């Protein structure tokens, strides 16, 4: 019933562009929307985000998150490890690569989502959510070395899975960080389960 | 360590703007970023709300109430938590309850309200509160709920059992071209992982 008629370029940067989208509303009336897109899409999606389950015997299972300065937010955010998918890279490979560069951990793929949208009222941006386990008892994950690319500066924060929502709430209250909505949604569901 | 030095307007729409952000990196070097923001944020603690609406009814499994709508930035249909922007002077809770009623017809009761969480912090400053609301589906008000769409709003309600949400979403994606929202998928994955 609804569909895109045309897209008008408004402004194109190196990384991001803004378009004016014309679309048919379901009454047969023509309407416009201000839409954001990345200029980098090739890929199944723009990016990947990794849900990294750190498994160490005799410890609680942890979810590994990252903290970085985010210029659009003007502050520090707590997020799943994540990055854009390289041209000709599979989402699974992007997931292990980004996880290693951002955290130093070497993980194994558990499952991979379909492309999912980030903020569909605003942008066309999509990601694959890739669940990865990390065997924290393996020697390669003993002293995990983060490999920050040029212009990346990432702190690693591992939080127990069974208390994740309360641990995040505490970080927000004391550290004045912004938690990512996907991470928050994951944490809420861990509490809402059963 | 890191902070914003300047924000230069590149292009300003009715709803969305694009900025060149200058910031200080942690080595002490000046760098730039292309940043998206909405034009509609005033004194609100966030741009919008998304609602996690848990439909509860005697002798029924709990359901998660979702909405399906055409999203012009995506060029197609998306499955999302009910959501909208917070009106000026409106609380996030009030906005949640109001958007849930407008989009679904249901009258919920507040359960919890998140701090402001970021939508896509490598791209935009956009933030929401995630508001958990229970719906008493035994109450007569919630028997035959009718959405009250705004001008240009055309929303379908999809209620899925919490106990099988991820599979039910996968089955929806298998049957039509539609995209699931990343917060919905994250919530569904944690329900499985718990
Ligand atoms: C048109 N209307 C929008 N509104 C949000 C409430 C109506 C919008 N948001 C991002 N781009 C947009 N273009
Ligand atoms: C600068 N660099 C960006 N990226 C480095 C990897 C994507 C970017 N993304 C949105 N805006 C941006 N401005
Ligand atoms: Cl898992
Ligand atoms: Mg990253
Ligand atoms: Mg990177
Ligand atoms: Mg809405
Ligand atoms: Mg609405």
């Amino acid at each position: 019933k609804q569909y895109i008629i045309s897209e008008e370029l408004i402004s194109e940067g190196k990384w991001v562009k803004l378009e004016k989208t014309t679309y048919m509303d379901p009454t047969g009336k023509t309407r416009t929307w201000e839409s954001v897109k990345r200029t980098t899409r090739k890929q199944t999606a723009d990016g990947v985000a990794v849900i990294p389950v750190l498994q160490r015997t005799l410890h609680y299972e942890c979810i590994v998150l990252v903290k970085q300065f985010r210029p659009p937010m003007g502050g520090y955010c707590i997020e799943f490890p994540a990055g854009l998918i390289d041209d000709g890279e599979t989402p699974e490979a992007a997931a292990l690569r980004e996880l290693e560069e951002e955290t130093g951990y070497k993980g194994d793929i558990a499952e991979c989502s379909p492309a999912v949208c980030m903020d569909p009222g605003l942008s066309n941006c999509t990601i694959h959510i890739v669940t990865v386990t990390i065997n924290g008892d393996d020697a390669e994950n003993a002293r995990p070395k983060p490999k920050p690319g040029d212009g990346e500066f990432v702190e690693v924060i591992s939080l127990p899975k069974n208390d994740l929502l309360q641990r995040l709430d505490a970080l927000v209250a004391e550290e004045h960080l912004t938690v990512d909505a996907r991470v928050y949604s994951y944490a809420l569901a861990l509490k809402h389960a059963n």
